[PDB]
């Protein structure tokens, strides 16, 4: 029910927030980013819906910021809902190969661009994608903005609770979170999907939450 929001987080970096009713969670927020590169926009995750995806695209396009592409952090609809809409307007969509395979098994439209392997530059020296290992889902990836020191951790970053465990790898998550912590300890900001922007400390809190969750 709450409207899409778009707020400036840093130079060239915006957080978009969209909202869905999920059984047994109530209203769930979903943060993505929009990164400006040379005055063009990259979507980091789509909103849940084609409607919120249209609104996000229009906000940037009306202000003279052409959409250059989207990258989806994992296969769940809170990352991928707007792929179909983006494809219908010939905006390049990006996902890992495993994210595309899971999208296809789940009867969902796929990104027109895939990458495999651990590191992938969406835009070299500006938008990097890292796979830390399975956690929230087998396919979850994070997006690093080296220039700003900003990690989009997506649905992997779970600083107060692990959320929906439906597709989770509870065995692997702590090791993944271990690896993520070592690599991005130098993060100025960490943006999770389902709770508010924080600092590097969100890496620790997620490790602790993973260790804790595995213990049961
Ligand atoms: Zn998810
Ligand atoms: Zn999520």
């Amino acid at each position: 029910l709450p409207d899409l929001k778009i707020e400036k987080l840093d130079e060239g970096v915006y957080v978009h927030t969209s909202f869905e009713e999920v059984n047994g969670w109530g209203v769930v927020p979903k943060h993505g980013l929009v990164v400006l590169v040379n005055a063009e926009a990259y979507l980091i995750d789509t909103p849940f819906t084609a409607k919120d995806t249209e609104k996000l695209v229009t906000w940037f396009v009306e202000r003279g910021y052409k959409i250059k592409g989207s990258i989806s952090s994992h296969f769940h609809s809170d990352s991928t809902g707007g792929i179909e809409w983006l494809n219908s307007r010939s905006i390049p969509t990006y996902a890992s190969e495993l994210t595309n395979e899971l999208l296809k098994k789940d009867g969902k439209v796929q990104a027109t661009n895939s990458f495999s392997g651990v590191n992938y530059w969406l835009v070299k020296n500006k938008i990097e994608v890292f796979y830390p290992g399975p956690g929230h889902t087998p396919d979850n990836v994070v997006v690093w903005l080296p220039e700003r020191k900003i990690l989009f951790g997506g649905c992997f970053i779970k600083p107060y609770g692990l959320g929906n465990l439906g597709d989770a790898n509870i065995e692997a998550w702590p090791k993944s979170a271990k690896l993520l912590k070592s690599k991005y300890g130098k993060a100025k900001l960490v943006v999770p999907s389902h709770s508010e922007v924080g600092d590097a400390s969100l890496l620790k809190l997620t490790l602790e939450q993973a260790v804790k969750g595995l213990n049961e």
